């Protein structure tokens, strides 16, 4: 399942990933907690994203 961003997010460190509303991601690890390692389908950039900022694509 792909996920889509609900809101803009600005990373605080190197480890999380900034993204814009509507960006889509493939998820890499989601059982480490509620922050998921993801890859932007737009930029291929990877980083942790807050899972409460995304939803599964329709
Ligand atoms: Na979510």
């Amino acid at each position: 399942t792909l996920f889509v961003a609900l809101y803009d997010y600005e990373a605080r460190t190197e480890d999380d990933l900034s993204f814009h509303k509507g960006e889509k991601f493939q998820i890499l690890n989601s059982s480490e907690g509620d922050w998921w390692e993801a890859r932007s389908l737009t930029t291929g950039e990877t980083g942790y994203i807050p899972s409460n900022y995304v939803a599964p694509v329709d």
